[PDB]
């Protein structure tokens, strides 16, 4: 109950800031999260012993994969984090503890490949989950980790309070499944250019928790340039596996996932920045503006990988 976690000097500043990188130390994370959970949502939210046995379970059930991984998982729970603290008085006391659970537990199980890749492959999961098929799997893993003994970080919400929380957690792990974003940004762009935006409306703030997990999950793009550049390292190394099993099943992968066409890389960044990355963030910059250094930050990464193309920089 007086057990504060505390930090280093350099990172109990540096983690109020968006573009915070949890560093190399796999040991730290956890102090981390708890930090981040006790600062976002208070010391009282969960039973410091349950919320530990269930940070360690998560973490367990996390994949040695090149970049869906446990630090994806805390980088990506710190971006909600930034959110969250930035807009203190926007969201209620559930919607807080549900969301930063819900980012780190959103990759629960990842093995490095795509919804695309389990279809054609034919995976189990496919037959099990016909759209969204990993994303409905990282909940189902969520549900589990949270029914073990001694893991329920739950136990002192009410039956309906609990129900509403684990709504919360599967509507903001389900949208992370990108296929999705393109369509809620898209309506959530409409409904503040005319107006018709209600935060007290349930089904609109569903909408802009989601834009919220898009831009959490793609904050890679919003580090500083180092950060950014090493991390898509990362992230191609499971599109060129992906690429390489695609071709075990006699499909050309997409370019992004083909190995042979590294070349191509800076121009499908600027694809994805300018498709993906901007239009995410200046529509959350619209909803919620302190979040504006994401968007400040996007834009720059963007200028490096022109920078890349013009050859006035290497990867
Ligand atoms: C969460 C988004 C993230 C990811 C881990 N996976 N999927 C795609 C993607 C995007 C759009 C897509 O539509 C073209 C797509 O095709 C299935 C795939 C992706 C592509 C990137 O660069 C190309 C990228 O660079 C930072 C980051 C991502
Ligand atoms: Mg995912
Ligand atoms: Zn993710």
């Amino acid at each position: 109950g007086l057990m504060q976690f505390t930090l280093p000097v350099r990172l109990c500043k540096e983690i109020e800031l968006f573009h915070f990188d949890i560093g190399p130390f796999e040991n730290m994370w956890p102090g981390i999260f708890v930090y981040m959970v006790h600062r976002s949502c208070g010391t009282s939210c969960f039973e410091l012993e349950k919320l530990c046995r269930f940070i360690m379970s998560v973490k367990k059930n996390y994949r040695r994969v090149p970049y869906h991984n446990w630090k994806h998982a805390v980088t990506v729970a710190h971006c909600m984090y930034a959110i969250l603290q930035n807009n203190h008085t926007l969201f209620t006391d559930l919607e807080r503890k549900g969301l930063l659970i819900a980012c780190l537990c959103h990759d629960l199980d990842h093995r490095g490949f795509s919804n695309s890749y389990l279809q054609k492959f034919d995976h189990p999961l496919a037959a099990l989950y016909s759209t969204s098929t990993m994303e409905q799997h990282h909940f189902s893993q969520t549900v589990s980790i949270l029914q073990l003994e001694g893991h329920n970080i739950f136990s002192t919400l009410s039956s309906s309070e609990y129900e509403q929380v684990l709504e919360i957690i599967r509507k903001a792990i389900i949208a992370t499944d990108l296929a999705l974003y393109f369509g809620n940004r898209k309506q959530l762009e409409e409904m503040y250019q005319t107006g018709s935006l209600n935060l007290n409306n349930q089904s609109h703030r569903d909408r802009v928790i989601g834009l919220m997990m898009t831009a959490c999950d793609l904050c890679s793009v919003t580090k500083l340039w180092p950060v950014t550049k090493l991390t898509a390292n990362d992230i191609y190394a499971e599109f060129w596996a992906e690429g390489d099993e695609m071709k075990k099943l006699g499909i050309q992968p997409i370019p992004m996932m083909d190995r042979d066409k590294k070349d191509e890389v800076p121009q499908g960044q600027l694809g994805f920045y300018n498709a993906v990355a901007i239009p995410c963030y200046t529509t959350l910059t619209q909803i919620l503006p302190p979040t504006e250094p994401l968007l400040k930050a996007c834009r720059d990464n963007l200028s490096q990988w022109e920078k890349v193309i013009r050859g006035e920089e290497t990867a």
